[PDB]
């Protein structure tokens, strides 16, 4: 790493994928998917989407790590489903947090 900061938690967000299989599949597999961000702050990093792309990259490799320490290993199917909810989670708390700035 260095610098990126781990972001509030909200559990594991649903997404859709279209499709029977891959929405219950991420149903039945949300109980170890991540309910936290990695994302940088404020006074050194901003945007509003740009802002959570290194984020997501971050907090996803992260999990991939982990596993492999760990003697694991996600795939880029994992990590996929992983940048839609990331994603969002990273908005949700830039949001949030963007409360603080835009009430100044």
């Amino acid at each position: 790493l260095g610098g990126y900061m781990l972001g509030s938690a909200m559990s594991r967000p649903i997404i859709h994928f279209g499709s029977d299989y891959e929405d219950r599949y991420y149903r039945e597999n949300m109980h170890r998917y991540p309910n936290q961000v990695y994302y940088r702050p404020m006074d050194e990093y901003s945007n509003q989407n740009n802002f959570v792309h290194d984020c997501v990259n971050i907090t996803i490799k992260q999990h991939t790590v982990t596993t492999t320490t760990k003697g694991e290993n996600f795939t880029e199917t994992d990590v996929k489903m992983m940048e839609r909810v990331v994603e969002q989670m990273c908005i949700t708390q830039y949001e949030r947090e963007s409360q603080a700035y835009y009430q100044r």
